[PDB]
């Protein structure tokens, strides 16, 4: 049985992610999936905390019909040290194979300690990024749209466009 | 919409927890399962880590038919302050309305923060609780009863019997 | 009984501070100050250890004639977590019923923890901030003068001038 | 001037630390008073957070007559280097001269760095330990006797009691 | 290349740690002489601190006449994650193939992680154990037997048993 | 004994630092070596882990005929608190007597603490910094003549070059 490992800030969960995700979900049995940086929150560029966040992914891939027999959600707060990042990953995952990530640091981390490691199968565009996401709810424009209907309602829940609009006076 | 939370160290997962998780998810309409302690691991009364609960806990619930749309999992670390560690729950987890536990410090850090708290619907007997399971897997004793299914192939597969036996001499 | 809080790095504390602290002093019964970022030293940000920036509160406070009975000086060193950082601050202090802040995410995070938040009653213009202050050391210019004597003759003690002159070479 | 330094864990404040605080008063020109183990409470040993100890530290020194220009209170938190405390110590309090302490490690450390150290100059009677006054509150004794009133109203308005006995059950 | 791990808190360096060292040192190429709990200091069971101890491993290990080039000391601090341990060690010394351990807990991680675990090549009665030169400090035993002149120097510089004789008091 | 301290990040460690290294021991007995940043790795400021730079020292000293009783080499990990930083330095290195720095906050905080203080003797040119040699290993330049052979031979069982090329990407 073969599980596959994804690790990002999801600041917050957007369907370019999810799409991400599916694909993923295409080539491996499992996926962990690492909500990175868990530490970070109340700030433009990192405004959810671990918990909205682990939320938001947690009723965007029960919404999706993707069965919860396929993937494991995790919060995984940044430390101090590179290299014992990845030790610091697998005491709070399942026993991974592959990990798929297109950033050079993540890659060699990974490589570094033995894992397989590959680029996500599909990239979204920009466009529809969190800073497009964050970038929206500020200057009032449709942010929604990138995003799955179970994290609006997370983000309408924790007033998530209060939070960000006051934390940008 | 009404949400619990429960805290556990899951060392490892059993039938008894199980079974308590089932009573309280027809009290309310979300359950936050926090595992505790999870930075013990490795040690006859912790031999788990994070990880490999929060993966027995995950193939457990999504093998008793429990809907992941009724459910979090969250890892969440001792922190030397008891006067912080609900703030550290908190932001760890979705919004939550009630805390189950019949421990007086959870219980009486969770009242003082303004939480409404109670006792879990069900209490299991020691004879299954993970004392005994681990002291059976020491003991070569049928520890496998105690628990799920899915967690005894999780422990099959960490080699959770010749850790904890190794730890022991 | 009414006490408000407030925080700020004092770095040093200077004239405009305490003109605030004594007008924030006639609405509410006693103020906790706070002392943030009580970590950072020795830098020309951040010149004076949160030891001796408790001597300079504690000193012009008294100079000043201000009954010990309404006020508390409390360090308080940053903490990776934002949304941890209230009950921090709430485990370390008095119990409060107002923050006075300026700043929006002091203002959002105490906010989201259900207190009333206000702005202080007084704003000084840069010209008397730390900046200024700290400008004139390393400029020799007129910096006894935007401060208290009681904080004056503190950073003569700990040669705050040498100190934050070396670190400027 | 001559400043001193006393340390302990004040759970709760009682009069017989108090006189030993007078007494020490008498010899040095200011008293720099840390409250240790600041990160314990909510545990029968040690029952309060440090804000609380803080507010009956500040209010027993104002209410019994002693210039705010003479003293300090310090929340010190512990650190797993004994071989980095003495510094711990310092960095958050202003300079000092001489320490008094009874503990053997205090006095060791101190001494170690260089610091001129002398046992507490009154040794209060028993039925004044932090240990009896606990004890009271759990069994319904007369702990306010052992305690000035500043502080016996400040427990009232965090219902110590009521905590410490429910920890209790 | 082969190199060799070995890990004890050398609390303090005794002749059986050295006659077990060079034991190994006849098997390997060279050896990492990792000084655990190196945050332990100024107590009975561990008095000296991880400087201390680099100094007197460094000194012994030349007074033995063994090629600097065959040995590295390094200290290191304990975590509260035994999961997380050997990548922390990793991370602090050169590439290793083998680890030499009696202790189960560090066989059993060492090996986890995929390393050849071992027990050391000689085991030396308590008799000469650590306990057994901290005991006689204490009761003005022979404790220089029991250890390396260049270790008896260290300790006399330090002043080793006047400490330890004052924390015992 | 007169033991003089030495700091740096060494990433890597050059003949520029080397030379200085002989250059101090000429006036002193002992060089204590700390390498600073021990934390930091896989960067490309930090390429090294702090193992791997312990490696490239205890070789460099050992291969360029240097007493190992005339030197110590101890990693040093950074901390939050500058005011405590010089402590943490003591506690892991064995009694100094001399600080040599070129840095202004190194200076200024262990002179603040008593320390002799006093810039490096030599002042290796250029062309022998950690930056031209992390360029070199990027830009396939000539980087191994800058480092001794000794460390050379390191660097290429890390393969440092194609990790710093890859972090790089
Ligand atoms: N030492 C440490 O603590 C350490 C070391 C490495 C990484 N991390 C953490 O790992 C997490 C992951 O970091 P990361 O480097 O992936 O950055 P990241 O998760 O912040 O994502 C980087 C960028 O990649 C984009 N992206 C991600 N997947 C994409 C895809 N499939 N198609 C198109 N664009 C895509 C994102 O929108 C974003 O702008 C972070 O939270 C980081 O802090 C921690
Ligand atoms: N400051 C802090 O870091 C802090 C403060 C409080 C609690 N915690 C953590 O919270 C977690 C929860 O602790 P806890 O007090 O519940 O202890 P626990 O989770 O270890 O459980 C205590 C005992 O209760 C039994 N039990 C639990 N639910 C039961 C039920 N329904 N019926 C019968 N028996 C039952 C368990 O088998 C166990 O023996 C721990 O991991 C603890 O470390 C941390
Ligand atoms: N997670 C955390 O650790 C966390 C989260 C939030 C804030 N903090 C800390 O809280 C402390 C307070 O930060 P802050 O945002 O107030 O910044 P600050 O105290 O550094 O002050 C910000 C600026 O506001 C100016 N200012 C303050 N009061 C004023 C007034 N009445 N009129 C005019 N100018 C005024 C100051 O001179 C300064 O230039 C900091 O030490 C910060 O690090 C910590
Ligand atoms: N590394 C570290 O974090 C570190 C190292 C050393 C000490 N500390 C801290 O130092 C603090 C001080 O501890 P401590 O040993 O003084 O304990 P303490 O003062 O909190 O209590 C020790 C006992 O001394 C008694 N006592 C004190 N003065 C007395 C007097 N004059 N007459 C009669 N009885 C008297 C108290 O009633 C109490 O029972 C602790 O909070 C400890 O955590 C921390
Ligand atoms: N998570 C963590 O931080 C973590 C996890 C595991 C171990 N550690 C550390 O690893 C270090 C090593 O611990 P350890 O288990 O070896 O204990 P230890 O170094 O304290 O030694 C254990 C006992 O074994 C004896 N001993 C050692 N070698 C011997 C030999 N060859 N013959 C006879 N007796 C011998 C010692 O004298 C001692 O009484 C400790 O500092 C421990 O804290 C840390
Ligand atoms: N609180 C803390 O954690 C704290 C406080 C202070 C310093 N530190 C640490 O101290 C370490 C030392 O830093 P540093 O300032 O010495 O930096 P450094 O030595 O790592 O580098 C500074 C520069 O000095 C150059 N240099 C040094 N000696 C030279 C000489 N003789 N001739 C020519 N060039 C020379 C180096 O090539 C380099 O470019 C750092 O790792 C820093 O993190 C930490």
């Amino acid at each position: 049985t073969m599980r596959g490992l994804l690790v990002g800030r999801m600041q917050p969960f957007h369907r370019g992610a999810l799409q991400v995700i599916k694909s993923i979900l295409e080539e491996v049995d499992e996926l962990i999936i690492c909500i990175g940086s868990a530490q970070l929150s109340h700030s433009i560029r990192d405004p959810f905390t671990a918990g909205e966040r682990v939320m938001m992914l947690t009723k965007a891939l029960s919404e999706n019909g993707i069965p919860a027999s396929r993937y494991y959600i995790i919060p995984v707060q940044d430390i101090e040290c590179n290299a014992l990042w990845v030790g610091h990953i697998k005491m709070l995952t399942p026993p991974f194979d592959r990990v798929y990530s297109g950033n050079p640091l993540v890659q060699r981390l990974f490589s570094e300690d033995g894992y397989e490691v590959t680029a996500p199968p599909l990239f979204y565009r920009d466009r529809y990024s969190g800073t497009e996401v964050r970038r929206r709810m500020l200057d009032d424009g449709d942010w929604r749209s990138l995003l799955p209907e179970s994290v609006v309602e997370v983000i309408d829940e924790i007033n998530g466009v209060e939070r960000i609009k006051h934390l940008a006076k």
